[PDB]
């Protein structure tokens, strides 16, 4: 016998990285730390931006104080209305 396993990590995976795509046009760190700000204190807010277009490029990087701190979003995150516009959230691992 001496069969039995449930499967646990060791190192921090890169899973506490949020990463936005698909934002609506004008979107400023303000109003997404703000529609963030609701489930969670954030840690910060960077988002891309264009060279020509006065608007956001279409992606951002939302970086929260933990892992577990990061989830609540990132499940609250993918697929959400925000000023008409929805928005998506990935996270992969090797970036």
């Amino acid at each position: 016998g001496s069969s039995g396993s449930s499967g646990n990590r060791a190192n921090p995976d890169p899973n506490c990285c949020l990463g936005v795509f698909g934002l609506s046009l004008y979107t400023t760190e303000r109003d997404l730390r703000e529609v963030f700000s609701k489930y969670g204190p954030i840690a910060d807010v960077s988002i891309v931006y264009d060279q020509q277009s006065r608007r956001s490029r279409g992606f951002a990087f939302v970086y929260f104080e933990n892992v577990d701190d990061a989830k609540e979003a990132k499940e609250r995150a993918n697929g959400m209305e925000l000023d008409g516009r929805r928005i998506r959230v990935s996270g992969p691992s090797s970036g």
